[PDB]
């Protein structure tokens, strides 16, 4: 399987700059969803999701194919939830039609980070609709009951190494894991629809008590009155994850910059990039553009 870009036909810069403002707006409007905390942390989720398919020895699955749009993968119970994230999307879709599927999960995840504060994501268009049948099959996500040995293993399919493992866990400090969803609950801190490196501080500030909850699951409660997934408890649990939290506890440019190019590459993996094709995009947050 070879994947190549293919820029959306005479769309340039300032058509994607369009999408994003138009992502943004709506950020910044339908602010009272799950409890005020907006949509940004979900958008980030979805464009993970649609990204974290990808099986790097036979290049099936990743972002390109815009395969989230499809049964299989929307049921997938994995991403129980995200369908509020498809929702929010929907409309933008119908205002940009020549927008591929790929290219506008991916671009809300770049949105929504850059306008919570987090850093600037540099993203590149070209992904293109595949048919029903590149939809990978279920199972293809990670669980969350486990330890640092499976997160190490479970990333290297995607190409991930520790430092970018750790990097992009830090996406946890935003939203909060519901009940319904996937079994858990509770936001992990305060600022949850802010970016910054609170998932990292409280990892290591906070005193965690292992709990049960209301499904019958395991997480780290604290009594400031966060939680934590086994799966994040583990990158304290393992000696080379923890010197990375604590560098990221220490640094929060550190762990933008570490962020930044992370993403950037697990929304890009499994697609090649042609020599003719534009650069990547750093687009301006509204702020910037004083709208
Ligand atoms: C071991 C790896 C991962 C596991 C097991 C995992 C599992 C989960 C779980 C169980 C939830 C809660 C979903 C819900 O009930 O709504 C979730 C929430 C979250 N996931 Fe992850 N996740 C991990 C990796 C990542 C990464 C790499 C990203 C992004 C870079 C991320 C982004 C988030 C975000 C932003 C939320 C909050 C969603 C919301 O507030 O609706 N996670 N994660
Ligand atoms: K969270």
């Amino acid at each position: 399987l070879v994947h190549v870009a293919s820029v959306e036909k005479g769309r340039s810069y300032e058509d994607f700059q369009k999408v994003y403002n138009a992502i943004a707006l709506k950020l910044r409007e339908d602010d009272e969803y799950d409890n005020y905390i907006g949509y940004g942390p979900v958008l980030v989720r979805l464009a993970w999701h649609i990204s974290g398919t990808w099986d790097k020895h036979d290049n099936t699955g990743g972002s390109y194919g815009g395969t989230y749009r499809f049964k299989k993968e929307f049921n997938d119970p994995s991403n129980a939830g995200l369908q509020n994230g498809f929702k929010f999307l929907e409309p933008i879709h119908k205002e940009f039609p020549w927008i591929s599927s790929g290219d506008l999960f991916s671009l809300g995840g770049v949105t929504a980070v850059q306008e919570m504060q987090g850093p600037k994501i540099p993203w590149r268009c070209g992904r293109v609709d595949t048919p029903e049948d590149t939809t990978p099959d279920n199972g293809r996500l990670p669980d969350a009951d486990k330890d640092a040995g499976y997160v190490r293993t479970f990333f290297q399919r995607l190409n991930m190494n520790d430092r970018e493992v750790v990097a992009l866990m830090g996406a946890h400090a935003l939203g909060k894991t519901h009940l319904k969803n996937s079994g858990y609950e509770g936001p992990g801190g305060a600022a949850n629809n802010v970016f910054t490196n609170e998932f990292y501080l409280n990892l290591l500030n906070e005193d965690w008590k292992l709990e049960k909850n209301d499904a019958n699951n395991e997480q780290w409660d604290s009594k400031s009155g966060y939680m934590m997934l086994p799966t994040d408890y583990s990158l304290i649990q393992d000696p080379k994850y923890l010197s990375i939290v604590k560098e990221y506890a220490n640094d929060q440019d550190k762990f933008f910059k570490d962020f930044s190019k992370a993403f950037e590459k697990l929304l890009e993996n499994g697609i090649t990039f042609p020599k003719d094709a534009p650069s990547p995009f750093i687009f301006k947050t509204l702020e910037e553009q004083g709208l």
